[PDB]
């Protein structure tokens, strides 16, 4: 049975791209039975990066064992509620990821590459050279795009003195100008108007089980706060229905300026004490301005761990 | 600040070795301010080991605060229950383990490097080679002493093949006969006669929570299990002292024939179904022979992960 690869649900470009990259690394490297799959369609930032260098996204699975699975290797992330349905019923064989761990347990010894870096893409271009497995234009090109769009062109604090020197090498690799393209890709990602309210609370978003609550975690790119806010009504409306359907016991919307570096933050549930705890802010109208934020994993998850703990 | 690496309670040759060896890699690789700790005094295997190459057993400490360190560095183990006591209430920088995952997360990104292999001296080993560092006779002997002693000189069923690709290397470096070499410090681990019940039992030990059960494993390496049963009643009254004063669920000892690769299982708790049905096995006055069983960590430990949530 083939051994599959695959991002988080609600998979961003960086999911997409390393799980494609890596199981192509494992089938060449590694010698083993590797299969690319998705848990959810690209998004449009995503979409951009495939089209641009002609890769057919990958094929969205919603059963590891309906697909024939024994195993499976998880790559930008690694809480079970973020995975496959039934992660809990496949052995996990390994996991690439550059997030926080919680939620992960085997019975069972793996393989695990963690590092603090700013996209799981990087950690697995890297591995491409240590294992000197040569890199085609269309797996560079996705790599490269995942780096960018995880680093906000390695502008975002998670940027890693590792990843701004690997990202020239795949822009060349990929044939294209690092930012020329990087800001093109970047702005294919922040077209907020053409998505409902419905459709923009869960395009990038995962839920964390904080102290037994499960807080939901939405991002979305723009240019412009002032903008989406003026959809603030019909947007909690959404995250209204959005919490009643699945249970959470709070929501958290990041509005996230790429351009700027900032985030508003709109968020709803029964725990906003600890929300302005965790943010240091005081919501007016169930949002803040959480100023120089522009990370989930190192500006909100870190800090909403701690609040809800303590 | 001092980053502390260390190894889990009860440390054993690879523990020690892994933690001494990554210690030195850190500091010498990216300048880290690393220091190499125990959580308690070294086995007497150990102690062979760390006199043979002139190596000082790594300094004691209780708490990884009172000794200045706001992050530490884990090697041979993951799980927080099998750590420092304040484990909790530091940073977590990297992990590098050849066990599986559980009872372990963090608030924030971190560095995990975990291989299905032999031993964490083998995985070390393998990092001093891909940052390019050289490996002194002192290293390269507590690195080859670790992998030798967690799998009982190559023969266990964890041995990965990687691991007999290094061993003769990490001989050569170290300055000695690999066979000669492991057979003297396997034996050296082996003076039960002369421990007390209560030492025995504890010698090398970790706790794992099963299903909200903590169940304490613990092993000897002897070269008549035949002999040590004569002490059967010492050592279950030492069991039961142990049990009643860790609020354990259940204990699990096994006695670990080295030279023919077979496990005496002696067994004491509230959940005896679970391990009979584990091993499919009945114990009789406590205790059932287990042909092949040398690993706890493939032998004991996922069949009791997986019979204690059935
Ligand atoms: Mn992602
Ligand atoms: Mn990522
Ligand atoms: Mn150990
Ligand atoms: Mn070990």
């Amino acid at each position: 049975s083939k051994i599959l690869v695959f991002g988080h649900q609600n998979p961003d470009s960086d999911a997409i791209g390393s799980s494609y990259a890596f199981a192509y690394l494992a089938r060449e490297a590694y010698g083993l039975d590797t299969e690319a799959v998705a848990l959810g369609e690209p998004n449009e930032e995503t979409a951009f990066v495939l089209d641009y260098f002609g890769v057919a996204a990958p094929r969205v699975i919603t059963s590891a064992k309906a697909e024939g699975a024994e195993q499976v290797i998880l790559t930008d992330h690694n809480e079970f509620q973020q995975s496959v349905a039934d992660i809990a019923e496949v052995e996990v064989y390994g996991v690439v990821d550059h997030h926080r761990v919680a939620n992960f347990e085997t019975a069972n010894p793996l393989y695990m590459r963690l590092e603090p870096v700013g996209s799981a893409s990087s950690i697995v271009y890297r591995m491409f050279k240590e294992h000197s497995v040569a890199v085609s234009k269309e797996i560079a090109g996705l790599m490269l795009s995942g780096l960018i769009s995880d680093t906000l062109l390695l502008k975002s604090p998670t940027t890693h003195p590792t990843d701004k020197a690997i990202a020239p090498e795949l822009a060349e690799l990929a044939g294209v100008n690092l930012e020329e393209y990087g800001l093109a890709m970047l702005k294919a990602g922040t077209n907020l108007a053409s998505k409902s309210a419905e459709e923009l609370i869960d395009i990038d978003a995962k839920t964390f089980e904080l102290n037994g609550n499960n807080v939901r975690v939405a991002q979305v790119n723009t240019v412009d706060i002032a903008e989406v806010l003026e959809r603030q009504a019909e947007i909690e409306a959404a995250i209204e229905k959005a919490i009643a359907d699945n249970g959470y016991s709070d929501f958290v919307l990041m509005i996230t300026d790429i351009i700027n570096s900032n985030s508003e933050i709109l968020a709803i549930g029964s725990n906003m004490d600890k929300v302005e705890a965790a943010f240091n802010f005081v919501l007016e109208n169930n949002h803040a301005f959480l100023a120089g934020a522009v990370s989930r994993k190192k500006q909100v998850v870190p800090q909403l761990t701690e609040s809800f703990n303590a």
